[PDB]
């Protein structure tokens, strides 16, 4: 099991296998469809209430130009927030957000400092240091994105705002923006802790469902499937059977002779061969629609979908020859120097029980078993 | 079914389990918050140091050399607290204590924030980094251990006190800049509450899925008692301890009888259904100290018993036969009786003697049991 080995072995540092790390990326973009909306509410809110802000802060009427530039700037990343905006609730073309994510937010990132590159632009001293604290921390919203893409990403705008600050305005403020640079430093840091703690539960929480889903439809010791999802999946079938008016073939698989086996080669190696009359079992259950299973104990039940008489039979006898020539030494055994397999066949018609076609296999491997060594009966 | 698995059916919007599981789960985050602890203390001494390098590089100490001097005594005073509380958390014999100051030593942590902010007006010099305040509320979100309504309502009374100082002890100079960084930390706040949101859901779940994973696989059965390979693993060390303390060991096998009338004339889940009652009759049938009772598979369970005489193993079984038997079950296929019979098997073990032996005993008596018209128990 691919699940269950990933969760056996460990998944530090954050990352899975590429199969399963796909498949991770496409359960966090189908969960993470409401935090987009969400997303894109609070980014359009935010923006709205700077403009609001920079309006009843500065004044126009000595700085009329400084204004203009700043409602420019802010109205343009709305007005492409507006944009990008029918591009995250269609479901048709969720995938391409994927990509553009990133460049949703860095370009965010970038009006940010652009309307503070301006009050020093026009000679007017800035009145909050906590507008690119805000821009780093968007970074950090959850947007489905990984460990590694948030991370990475707030690392590159911690050092495009720390850029800004060094080409420009210098010497003037250079003291108070340094400080304020490794300030956010910091912020990221923590940040950083919190996030690592909700991806790794995440990723764990996903790796549990996968494998709890999987031990449920599948049984323990072997690979078949256990007893309660083989009535539901047969009742299916039969459903199904009768819908498209097709017979359905049950055959079914006994050992011969297994308290010999237990008692003389021991518990534990009595049944260990049990997956191997699992593979060999499984390796002849490749048909559409054929299911392989076990009922709960030393007997195995395999359907058949839309298969004649004729192939029955073949099918019978050379998986009976197959683990006939798999030659396991089981001395006990009264047919043969190996250890020696019944089968007993039944054929069901359409708008025909479960029960009734079980009744009408079982009596043919009883007939088979005793004076019997791997005779098949229909 | 399990108590976890009703939870996960149920679900758990808005982050809230049941009082026992709850005070699982508070176990279990404390648990494995231990290592967080080692980091919270780290930063905090290292971000309290930096504070005090940064407020050294700059202020003039020739101008204002008493708020530096106040400055200096706030910022080690925490430190010094730092130091204090450090041994109360790393030592594992109480780390319910550890535990027990955290609100505590973060709402100091913020209040040496603005203390030592509060000074640069009451000595008439402008500050310089408006930052330091939101790094008080940020703290809060540090990965403590803490529940999710734990943190929120801290970091909101954190919010409360930044409006508050500045509104009462800041003046009247710098308020509309004072207002504006409040108001933006608010807007961290709520951006990092997304965040803890999905940790902490995150989290929850997981502690339901593994409680409940490592029960049904390891432990139970989906409708009987325990796992057979958990069976084995019990049997094998009971094998061992009894004859390590050299005594004996009861086994007895259950089986039901013409089962093929029931399954062919009332049907599979009627057969499933007298599956359940029979495994929970055989369950308050086992009340024994150390008394293993499981679905070995099929229609057959075994039951260990574990210093027993066979008076004893004796007396319990027929009482369950009559128990089982009491029970009204229309079964009409029967060969032996008016309803379902069933047939037990006990045998008793020595020391040094390998399951093989007892189970062959076991299941010999069961069969001639079974031969002579079924409602028998043999040793
Ligand atoms: N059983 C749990 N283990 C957890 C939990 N959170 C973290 N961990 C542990 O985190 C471990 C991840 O590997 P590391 O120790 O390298 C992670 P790091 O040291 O960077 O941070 P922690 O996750 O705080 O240990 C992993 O072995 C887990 O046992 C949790 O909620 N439950
Ligand atoms: N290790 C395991 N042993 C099993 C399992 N299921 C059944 N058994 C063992 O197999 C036996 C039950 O099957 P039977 O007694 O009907 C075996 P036999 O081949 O003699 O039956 P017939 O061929 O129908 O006469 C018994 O010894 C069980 O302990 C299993 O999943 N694991
Ligand atoms: N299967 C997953 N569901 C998730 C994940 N993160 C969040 N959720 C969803 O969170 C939901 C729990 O919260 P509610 O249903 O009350 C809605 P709320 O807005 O509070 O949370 P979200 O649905 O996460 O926005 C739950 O339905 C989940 O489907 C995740 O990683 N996997
Ligand atoms: N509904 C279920 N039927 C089961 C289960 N396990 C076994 N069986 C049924 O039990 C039958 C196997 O034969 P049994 O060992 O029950 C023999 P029975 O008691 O009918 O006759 P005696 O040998 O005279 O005691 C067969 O019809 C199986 O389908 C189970 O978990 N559920
Ligand atoms: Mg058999
Ligand atoms: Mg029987």
């Amino acid at each position: 099991n691919p699940y269950a080995r990933q969760l056996r072995n460990g998944f530090r540092w954050l990352r899975f296998e590429k199969e399963l790390e796909n498949e991770f990326r496409e359960f966090l973009s189908w969960n993470s469809l409401m935090q987009r909306r969400a997303a894109i509410g609070v980014a359009f809110l935010i923006w709205a209430l700077f403009i609001v802000a920079d309006w009843m802060m500065v004044d126009i009427r000595l700085h009329p130009s400084l204004f203009e530039q700043l409602l420019g700037v802010r109205l343009g990343m709305i007005g492409l927030l507006l944009v990008v905006w029918p591009a995250a609730f269609l479901p048709s073309l969720r995938k391409v957000g994927d990509a553009i994510a990133p460049y949703c937010l860095l370009l965010i990132n970038l009006a940010v400092l652009a309307c503070d590159v301006l009050f020093e632009w026009h000679g007017v001293p800035r009145f909050t240091q906590l507008g690119a604290t805000l821009g780093i921390l968007a970074v950090f919203f959850p947007l489905g994105l990984a460990f590694w893409a948030c991370v990475r990403l707030a690392l590159l705008c911690l050092a495009l705002n720390l850029a800004v600050f060094l080409l420009f305005g210098g010497e003037e403020n250079l003291r108070t923006n340094l400080l304020n640079t490794l300030y956010n430093g910091l912020v990221v840091l923590i940040c950083s802790f919190a996030l690592y703690l909700q991806d790794y539960a995440q990723r764990e929480q996903f790796l549990g469902r996968r494998l709890l889903g999987m031990m449920a439809e599948q049984d323990s010791l072997t690979g078949l499937v256990n007893r309660r999802y083989y009535e539901l999946l047969a009742q299916r079938a039969l459903e199904q059977g009768a819908r498209e008016e097709k017979g359905v073939a049950l055959i079914l698989v006994d050992v011969d002779d297994f308290k010999a086996y237990n008692d003389h080669y021991g518990h534990p190696a009595g049944d260990a061969a049990l997956r191997q009359l699992g593979v060999v079992l499984r390796q002849g259950a490749r048909r559409p629609l054929d299911i392989a299973a076990r009922l709960g104990g030393e007997e195995f039940a395999v359907l058949l979908y839309d298969s004649e008489e004729g192939n029955t039979l073949a099918i019978a006898e050379r998986l009976r020859q197959a683990v006939e020539a798999l030659g396991i030494e089981h001395l006990g055994s009264s047919a043969g120097p190996c250890l020696t397999i019944s089968l007993g066949v039944a054929y069901s018609t359409s708008g025909m029980g479960l029960d009734a076609l079980y009744r009408e296999a079982d009596r043919a491997l009883y007939e088979a078993k005793d004076a019997g060594r791997n005779a098949v009966r229909v």
